C-alpha cells in the first residue's frame, strides 16, 4: 500500500520521453555509466535524493525573505535558532553542504587531539557505525585510516533486522583498545546508516555507543543527513517511545553526540545546505576553531557558503523535514517500490529511509565477477524506461535513489514494469 | 491505465488530515453544505478545477517579471502576443477571470444588435451548445433569455458518443428562426461542455454551427476555458486531424469564432486570468466599445485586473496548457477516476476532459429525488474519507472535478475506494431536507 | 530634506531610455495624450501610484503560500484576521480592488434604503469629502446623484491647512435635509482626499461627520485606499494624537464608519488586491447581501477575484504600508519634490500623501484655457526627461503621483531639472485643442 | 552628479535605526571591530560588495526555473553557455564562489608544472597585478609564494592614472627569469585590481602581459569578480575602444587568459556563485583535473555546490551585470561619494569601480602607527551613523564598499554628512 500524498502539488518541472534508439547513443556517448548522461535524457532519474527534491511553499516564501549580510545575519540566527530548538545545540555554522562540513570538522578534530592527548599522525584511526565515502575521503585526505563497527546482520540482503545501522559496541570498544584512544580523534555516528541502505540506528544503540565515546574522552560528530528518518524508525520499531513526537526523539538523540554534520539536501529538503553544529560550551573552543578554517572553506561562517535565502530555508525545511505524515508516506514509497520489486524475483535489502537498493549480483549472476553486475544492469534499466541509477566482496547493490515528494506511485510502478522486463531479459 | 506524470514534482503545500469525529462537526458547523467546509477540514478538494492547481516552473518563473505599468505593460503585450500566436487574434483584452469577460461582452452586444438590427430586448435569446452558469446569469442580469441546444446523447450517462458538446445544428438554425435573426444578441460556443461533463465539440461541428451564425450574422463567442482539453479530443477522436498538433487544432478551431472569452483559471493553468480577444478587423468596434465596458469594471484595459505578473504568467500559460503529454495525461487521470468507479458499480457519465459526473440518483436509489441525492452523497462522502464534491430534470450528478497536477493515482484509488464503501452502505443513507 | 530610505533595495526592474527624436514620434503615435504611451518608452511613469511601486521581501514571499482553495482558504482567512486585528472589523470580503468593492457595496446600500426607509431612486444623493472618479462613476450607473461636500480651503493652491481633506459640516448635514435623509443611500469618508492631493482629513472631523450621519441613519463608507497616510498626517499634525501609533490612530479611525471599501493598490503596497468590509453585527445583513453579489461580479467571496497569493500578500501588505519610517520617508520624497518646485516658481498644491498637484494654468499663463493646459504641459514633459503624467473648474492640475518605494531623490531631481527646462521654455508652449 | 537610476525599485528589504546609546553598546559587545556587529544593528552596510547587492527581476525569474539534477543539469549547459557568449570559453565549472574556485585551479596548476616542467615546489613563486587576499591566502595554503608587480602609482592615493591596476611588464618579466620559468606555476590577473581599490587594467595591458606568459608558457587565470567594471573603465578611457560595447571589450580582453576564476557574487550580481572556466582544448588536461578535484570540494562539477536556480540566476546576472547605463551608474555613485569625501577635506584613492577607499591615516595623523587608523575611525562612523565599514607600510585605507543598486543617492550624502562629523571631532 501507497500511502496518500499528504500535500497538493503546486509547481511541477515538465519532463520529455525519449526513443529508445535515441537512449542506446545517450547510453554509449556518456560510455556504459549513467553518472554522466544529460538530466533531459533521463525520465525517472533516481541518480541521488541529495538535493533533487521537492519543497514545501513555506520553504519556497523563505528563500524570498534573505538578508544577504556577510556578517551576522538575521538568516543566519533564524537558523542557528531552529538548530536550538530541534538538536538544543548552542552553536551554529552553516555550510554549503555535507562535502564541506567535513572538510572542516576533521582537521580541526585531528589538530585537538594532538595538541591535548598527543594523537601521533601515523597511527590515528577514526570509528563509525559506517562511513560515507565523503566522510571517509576526506577522513583519509587528512591522513586518517577508518574502519566501521557495523553488526553483522548490517549487509546481509537475506534477513532483516530492526536497527540494522547499529554500532557494533563490542567492536568499537576493542577498537578504540587496540589503537589506543589518544589516537582516535573521532567517532562519527551516521544515521541513518546510508551505505547499508538508510538502514536506521536504535536510541539504545547510541546511549551506549556515546557511554563508550565519554569513558575516553572521544568526539562524537553525529553525521545526519537522514536524521529524520532515521527518528521515525525509532519511532515505528523501538518499543519505548512508540508514542515520543519526531522532534521528542531527535533531541533525545542528539544528547548522544558531541556535535553534528550534516548534509541539509536530504531529509531537510533543500536544494543546497549544510550545517556544522555543536552542542555546548565544552565544545565552544572546537567551534572557534571551525569557524576559522570554515572562514578559508566556505566564506565567513555567519553564512559558510550560504545565501541569505538558503539560511531562512533551511531554518524552515529541519522542521517541514520531520513532519510525521511526510515521514510515513515518505518512507513508505520506498518501502512499496521494494515490495514491488520483491515481489517479481528481484532480491533487495531490507527497506531503508530513502532508498531501494537490488541485490544486482543476483538477478544476473552469470555476467560475472570483474565486470560490475550493477552497471551492466543500470545500463539496462536505462535502455528500456530512461531509469537512470548507479552503484557507488562487501555486496554490490544498485542504489534506486527517490528524491523527496517528486515521482508518484505510478513511477514506482514505472520502476517496477521495467525491472520485470529487465529480469525477464536477463539471459543476456 | 493511469499514465506516469510527465512532471517532477517541485512544491508541495502540506495538507493535515482529520478524524470521522471532527468531520461530523464540520459538516454540520458547515451546514451539510460541502461547499462550506473550510480548506483545512478537506483533504482532497474536489469543488472546481478553477484556480486550484499547479504550475509549472516557467509559469512561476513569468510571476517574477511583471511590468506593473498602469497603462501599456510589456506584460500586457506579451499576452497579447500568445493570442496572437494561438489562436491567431488580433485584439485582447485581459480581464481578472471568465466571470469578468463575461460581464463586458454581453451588454456590448446586445447593445451593437440593438442599434444596427433593431433587436428586442425583451424578445431576445441568446443561443448556445449549452451555457455555463456564469454565462447564463450573466446573460440574464441583461434582461436576456438563453437556450441549450445540446443534442440527445449529451446529457444520457448510457451511451458514449465521441463529441457529446456538439451543438444540436437543426436546433440552433430553428431557434435562429423561430426566435427572429434581429433578437439573438450572440452564439455561445462553449468548449469543451461544462456541464455535460466536460465533453467535446468537433470541428465539424464548430464549422457547420458558425455557418449558421454567419447567415445570420450573428456574433459567436467562444467560451474558452478548456479549449486545450477539446483540442485533445479533436485529436484523439475526429479522423480528420488525428496527425494535427494540439497549436494546430486550436488555431483551426478559432477560425470559427468572432471572439473568445477565457476563464484562464482551467486549461491555462492560472490560480488567476482571463481573456476576452476579438479575431479581427470586424469586431475592432466591439474590441473598442469592450475597452471602455472594462475601464468601469475591472480596470484600464491593459491590465483588465490582472497584475503584472499574472499577464506574464497567462503569456506562459496558454502554451505549457497545449502540452500534449501534460493533456494526455490530465484526461487520462480522469479516465482512470471513471473506470474505476463504473468497475465497483457506480454509473458515471463518459470520461470528459476535466471530472467524473456521478450518478447519485442510481448510486442511492430509494432516497426520494426530491431529498436532494447527489448532495446527501457529497456530506456522505465527506463525512467518510474527507473528500469535498458539490452537485451545482437533465439529472442531479455529483461533480468530481478534478485540479490539474494536484492528486496522484494513489488519491484516484483514495476516491474510489471511498465510493466502495459508501455503496456498501447505501441503505443506512440519509436523505436531505 | 529628502530621508534616506528605510530599507535595503533588493530587486530592481530595468529600463532603457530613449530620445528626444523617438519620443516626438511616441507623443504623437499615442495621439498626444501621455495616457496612451507604451511603458517601454517611460523612463519615469509618474501615472498613477495605484499598483505600481514596490513590495517588501515579507510581501513576496506571502505570494508564494497561497491556499488556492475555492471555498475557505487560509489565506483568506489570513486576510479577515489582519482586518479584524488592524479595523478592529468583523466582516471582510476580497475583492479584486477599489473599482470592485465599489460595485458591489453601491447597489446593495441603494437597495437597503429603498426596503428600509423608502428611498426615492429618482431623487437619490450621495454624499463624501470628495468622491473619488471611479466611485462616482459607479453610483452614477446605479442611477445615484453625488455631491462634494469640501471645506472652501481645499483646492485652493495659495493658502495651506492642516486638513483640507475635511467635511465640510455644515454642508453636509444641510445637504442631507435639504435632499431628503431618506434618499441619501450613504456618505462616503475618502481618506486622504484623492482629488485635492491627498490631502488628509483629522480625526475629529471624521467623529462630527459620523455623529451628523448617526443622527440620520445613514451607511458611512471609509473609502480606504490611502489610509496609512491619512494617519500619519493624523500623528503629525493633530495635537490629540502626536503620541499614538499609527496602528492606534487606525483603529480609532475606524470607528468612524460603518463599512470600509478599499484599493489595496495604494498605502496597502500591493500590484493587486482591494477589501470590502463591514464593521459589526449590524452590517451583518449589507455583508450577507455583498456576498451574494460579490458571487456574481468578483467569484465567490472567499477570493472575491484574488488568487490565494494576493490574499497572503494583502494581509502582509496592510502591516507593512503602516510602518512609521516607510511613511515618513514617503510622504517625505514628495515634500521635496513640492519644495523643489516651488523654488524653482512652479505653484503646486499643499503636499499631500503621494503626489505633486502642479497648477499647470499658472506655470503656462498665456495658454488659453480651453486648450487643455496640463495635458499641453503633460506632452511637454515627456518630450523633454521622457516623464509621464497625466491631468484626469476647481482646477487643471497637472497630476505628478508618486508610486511608492519605485524612484529616489535622483529622480526627484531630475523631475525637477525637467521643470526647470520646460519653465525656461514657456512662450514656445504649444496649446493643444 | 549621481546618475538617476536606470531602474524602477521592485522589492525592498526594510530596515530599523538605532539609538546613539545602542551603537556604542554594539560595538563594544562585538569588541571594536565592525567586522562582528549584528545585521540588524546595521543601517548602511558597507563591509563588502560580495554578494550583499539588488537583482534583476529577471534574474529572480531565473532562479524559479532550476533543474536539480545532479549530473548534467540543463542549468549547468544553460550557464556554461553563457560563458561560452560572453568569454568565447569552451569550458565550464560552476563553484559556490571565488574562495572556491580558487581551492582547485591552484594545486592543479602546481601538480601540473610540477609533472610537465619539473617546478620545485619549495621554489616556487605565483605573479599577479595584484593578488586577492583569498587567492593569496591558498596560493600559500599550498606552499606558494607570491609575488605582486603592479605599477609605481599604483598606491599613491595622491595622483591620478587611467589604469592603475596595470601589470608592471619590466617586474613581471624580471620576476618570472630571476625565479624561472619553470618554477611559475601560473600569473593571475586581476580585473579590476581589488587591492588597489577597484583600479582598472587596459587591454593593451592584458595583451602584453599575455605574450610574456605566451613566452614562458604560464598559465594565465583571469580573476574576474570585477569584469565588467574593467570594460566599462577600458570603454571609458582606452583611447580605441571608445565605441566599443562592454561585450565586445569583455571578449577581446579575455584573449588575453587561458582560464578565469571568478566570485559572481560581484559584477554578475548573484548573492551566491562562482566560476572556473577554460577558453579552449589546449587546456582540456587541465578542465578533467579540475573536475576531479572540484568532486572532492565543491560536488559534483555539474553543479559544484550551486543549486538549479544559482545556475540558472548566474547565467542570467553575467549578461545583466554588463549592462552599459547600469555600469555608468553603478561607478557613478562611488564616484559620486568619493567626489562628495574629497570636497570636505577627506583623502581617497582614486575612484575605482565598487568601493571607496579613504586614507585613514591622514584624516586621524594624531591618532598614532601601531593603534590601527582605519579601526578606530571605522569604530566612530559606526558610532555616529550605523555605518559599517572595514579596512582589511603600504596604506592603510578605510574601505566604503558600495552593494550594487542597494543605496541611494541619499544614503551617498548620509554616509558624507557622517565623515563630516567624524572629521570635525577626530581631534580625539
Amino acid at each position: 500500500k501507497h500511502l496518500p500524498e499528504p500535500f497538493r502539488i503546486r509547481v511541477i518541472e515538465p519532463v520529455k520521453r525519449t526513443t529508445r534508439a535515441y537512449r542506446e547513443e545517450a547510453i554509449i556517448k556518456s560510455g556504459m555509466n549513467p553518472f554522466l548522461l544529460d538530466s533531459e535524457d533521463v525520465f525517472i532519474d533516481l541518480l541521488t535524493d541529495s538535493g533533487t527534491g521537492a519543497v514545501t511553499q513555506s520553504m519556497q516564501a523563505a528563500m524570498m525573505r534573505g538578508d544577504e549580510a556577510y556578517s551576522g545575519s538575521r538568516s543566519y540566527y533564524a537558523l542557528a535558532e531552529s538548530v536550538k530548538n530541534i538538536f538544543g545545540y548552542q552553536y551554529t555554522i552553516p555550510t554549503h553542504q555535507g562535502r564541506g562540513a567535513e572538510q572542516i570538522y576533521i582537521p580541526v578534530l585531528i589538530k585537538k587531539r594532538e595538541q591535548e592527548k598527543g594523537l601521533d599522525r601515523s597511527k590515528m584511526v577514526a570509528f563509525s557505525n559506517y562511513f560515507f565515502d565523503t566522510t571517509q575521503g576526506h577522513s583519509q585526505i587528512n591522513g586518517c585510516t577508518v574502519r566501521n563497527v557495523y553488526i553483522k546482520e548490517a549487509f546481509d540482503t537475506g534477513v532483516r533486522y530492526d536497527f540494522k545501522g547499529n554500532f557494533d559496541l563490542e567492536g568499537l570498544e576493542r577498537g578504540i583498545e587496540e589503537v589506543g584512544p589518544n589516537n582516535v580523534p573521532y567517532i562519527v555516528a551516521t544515521i541513518t546508516s546510508n551505505s547499508a541502505g538508510g538502514q536506521p540506528v536504535s536510541l539504545a544503540n547510541l546511549k551506549a555507543m556515546y557511554s563508550i565515546a565519554k569513558k575516553y574522552d572521544i568526539p562524537v560528530v553525529m553525521d545526519s543527513a537522514r536524521f529524520a528518518e532515521n527518528a521515525y524508525f525509532i519511532k515505528q520499531r523501538e518499543a519505548e517511545y512508540k508514542d515520543w513526537t519526531i522532534e521528542q526523539i531527535t533531541r533525545e538523540t542528539y544528547k548522544y553526540a558531541d556535535m553534528l554534520a550534516m548534509s541539509a539536501k536530504k531529509d531537510a529538503m533543500v536544494p543546497m545546505g549544510g550545517l556544522l553544529c555543536m552542542k555546548d560550551d565544552s565544545f565552544f573552543d572546537v567551534y572557534t576553531e571551525c569557524r576559522t578554517l570554515c572562514v578559508v572553506q566556505e566564506g565567513f561562517p555567519t553564512y559558510g557558503g550560504l545565501e541569505g535565502g538558503a539560511m531562512e530555508r533551511l531554518a524552515v525545511g529541519l522542521y517541514d523535514g520531520m513532519n510525521l505524515d511526510w515521514l510515513a508516506y515518505r518512507i513508505a514509497q520506498v518501502q512499496y517500490l521494494v515490495d514491488g520489486l520483491e515481489e517479481i524475483g528481484v532480491v533487495c535489502q531490507q527497506a531503508g529511509g530513502h532508498a531501494a537498493f537490488v541485490d544486482a549480483g543476483k538477478l544476473l549472476p552469470h555476467i560475472p565477477a570483474d565486470q560490475f553486475p550493477a552497471q551492466a544492469l543500470a545500463c539496462e534499466l536505462y535502455k528500456v524506461a530512461g531509469i537512470r541509477a548507479v552503484e557507488i566482496c562487501p555486496a554490490e547493490l544498485l542504489r534506486l535513489t527517490i528524491p523527496r515528494a517528486t515521482y508518484t506511485q505510478t513511477h514506482m510502478d514505472f520502476i517496477i514494469e521495467a525491472f520485470k522486463h529487465v529480469k525477464e531479459n536477463a539471459a543476456n
